[PDB]
């Protein structure tokens, strides 16, 4: 499934500050019913590569890649929740 | 039975330390009755390999790939339960 | 009497530990009225073949097979426990 | 019991450092009369999950819990004090 | 007697290293007058099944199954202790 | 019949853990109709060398070197696989 | 055949952070149908000299060796790419 | 003789690395005359429960468990000297 | 002994630079004869919870309390040092 | 001669590898003029209950319950070699 | 033949990590017709100095000293090279 | 005939495992016609030293002689074969 | 040789930027044709004591000596270059 | 020999990184004739305390606990050198 | 003749690595003539212990008990070659 390559070019495009923050603010998000919750002890020590893997691993591709998006514009309006979109299609 | 070749597939799919964690909840997972259950000594040491041997031999096939199934959402929702049910059909 | 040969056939389908378990617990475990005990020392020296031949000799063969699979359930529920049932019928 | 199940939920959400500071103090804790202390050697090299295992293992599980939230608050009120609270119930 | 079934079931249960604690400290344990020693060299290499068998052997059921929970106790409460005390009842 | 010395060869080129897989596997594949099956309990004891005389014993040279090929690429394709089939010619 | 030796001799030259994204893009890359895929359990602990032994043992030399090139180009034109190249020349 | 179990419960309590810092130094330490040495060979691969065996068996309990503490103090002052010197009362 | 807790809390009060010349002039600090020093491979090394453990192990609680706020002090007159001493009645 | 079975119940104390290095050891010790010598082809074959018999069979209980002895402590003072001693009286 | 112990002193003075490279390296190297291949599961598990008895079995001391030189320059230069080949002299 | 010593003295030289794959592939290897094939029955349980004496007495020293070069080799290249060849002369 | 102790104090008078010019820069650098070039993954994560080992063992050290110079007078005429220097004399 | 315990108490004062440059120099140091040389791969993965063992057990103490000084003093005048120096006389 | 039982004394000191080391080394080490060879099949499984009557038995015990100094330097001078001397005395 190329959507998890498709992720994970975009998502090593951010600073390395603002990746604290979708970390961190990853854990507070609502997510759907019927999936579970990422452990606070690995999310800490976890790289950018590792979380790629991770993240679909949890929640499917289809659901996954939304998910993603969500969260992107919650810490505002970046252009790479719209270029991630396109692969959407 | 493909169902042992099927589950022995997908059970080395996951990492080491996963692994622990999947042998470990087992012991305190609820089984339906009329069924036994495993000893704790030999599972601290046993292996991948050799645990889907002796997890089909307990548990019939059917009711043994039934039961894999929801261990694993247990841990979380992975792509290997339904990747596995698959199999089921 | 093809019941020697079926018993004789899944019984040696059992690993060398679980073996020792077998014969060991037999020795504990409740019979009908009427039949006698097997001694303690020809068991502990017996092999898994000599031991077929001698377990039907005490036992008649209907009763002496269903009381092996007493057994064998007893020391958890096994695929053999099923499939020497079939035998049964 | 769920109950092992629950502690580690809870347990896993501690970073590094404080799980250090935990097992450390543990050490050092009050415990009730006619129960054993854990030795210091297996401690020291014992992992999250295992530790799990082994804490339930000395203590009761009724016991055991109520040993688990004394020494949380002892670190400082955590909400995971309170959350693992509601299971009790 | 289902005490010697009850013994092993639950023996079985206890990691590898804490067996040699076990079998060691058994030997340096006290016992009541009118009672034989068992000999060094053969628990040193005997087995957990064997152990069963033997234990029994020494001491009567009553007895020998009281014997064992003082042990149990002495290398810490463990939850087999009381769950072992049940089958006394 | 330089077959018997054929699979040998190859056969040893194998590292002690894939062993394992192979032979666990071969277990549950199936078979041409006319055939025995090979017990479990020599299987899990037997060695590199005894398991090539034992292989053929069982099946026909022409079939049973065919069959070896057909279990060596299961486990995924092999440079053996093909190495091995040089030989059928 | 040389061109194990020719892969070692290249791979061997790349950081440590690219090799991991080397080897977990492997994992979702495309492959030609008639070809297993590698267990995730042991590339993630596995060691570059090591990758390559198993890595040719899966693919044969001529395919195995550009299905290499096709995955250094997807990680961006690597001088390697064509450096390697040239061996196959 | 409880001064077996007494040793055994203190040493238990040493750190992996201090180990090896008491076996080795227990090699190069004065004792009185009349008594054997303990060969090299074994010293460096036994066990800690093993150890309190061995230790005894050579050295009588009274002029043995003196000896002990000779030796701990001389890795300096440890709160376990005392402890242990509380039971020699 | 709640000494070696009180110890903890307090000495975690420091700031990272203060940390270092506290360890440092600990090394050159004059002690009670009868005790030993502590290695100074160790000391570079060590963390602040781990130190406090250490620091008890090798100095009495009565006596190894006293010494620390002597060292306080020495680094000049601290709020932490009455503080502590609070603790001493 | 209750001297015969003193010596059995003791010898038989001892670990199996000890065994050999005694029954070696016994083969070069120096023994009294007037007595013979134990032939080396029935010594290395021999078992520790018949050794037992043929030991006081060459020697007279009183100088043989005393040659025992010497060669105990030869091997290091041992427990047994006290224990032993006490029976002498 | 002073040769074999030529071989091994040297040969122990390579790193750990370099050994691996060596031991594969050889698997794939160029021999001379007229001379066998050791095999690949023997290789995995053997020690340097196994590996240096066996190396001089199968190749004769002249022609087998010749070729460790062949691969230990192909890893590279190195000093062993020349530092051996003295000993040819 | 110094032959038969001759043969012993060598293949006394080869370690346990070897040995097998010696007896074994003998069975296997082509023999000129006119002489007779040594039962599987007997090879199987035959010793080292036995093996030798039946070895010469199927054939005649001088083809005997050569007849196992011919096998010695066929396990690779030994310097046993050449060794053993010098007697030939 | 004192030679790769005196390259040893030189280098390591160099500031800790600088050292990444020079190891970068070797790796660009011409060599004279017969020797090995040194792998980059090892390269960027080696320390200053540890690359003076390697360096010695890819070349000898008269040539090994020489080729430093060369390189330091590369990055600009140092005073280490001719204190260096007369080294070589 | 005290020399043993000496040198150890010493040798455990230096830091982390002085250590290797200790180790390693060793390697390079003239020693009087008559003596070994240290192998390359042990040292490298060496311990301090065992070392220490080590290290005394190639040179006599007298010779040994000399030469140990001469290297301190190269890698620059310790106070260690003299320290160590006091135990001489 | 003390012969015997010194050499086991010392012997007995050696780790188990250094151990095969010097029976390997034994078998490429030159002997007076007129004596034989130790036969590499028994070498390889032999014990310290045995090793000890063995090693006797071929050769004398004057001429039997230099021969092993001969060997303990070659393997680098140690404590232990001196220290044996001394019984030569």
């Amino acid at each position: 499934g190329r959507a998890r390559d498709a992720i994970l070019d975009a998502l090593e495009n951010l600073s390395g500050d603002e990746l604290k923050k979708f970390k961190m603010k990853l854990l507070t998000v609502q997510l759907r019913e019927g999936y579970g919750r990422i452990p606070r002890g690995a999310l800490l020590q976890m790289d950018a590569i590792d979380l790629t893997d991770k993240l679909v691993s949890y929640y499917l591709e289809s659901y996954g890649l939304e998910l993603t998006m969500t969260v992107l514009r919650d810490m505002g309006l970046q252009e790479l929740a719209e270029q991630l979109q396109t692969t959407k299609e």
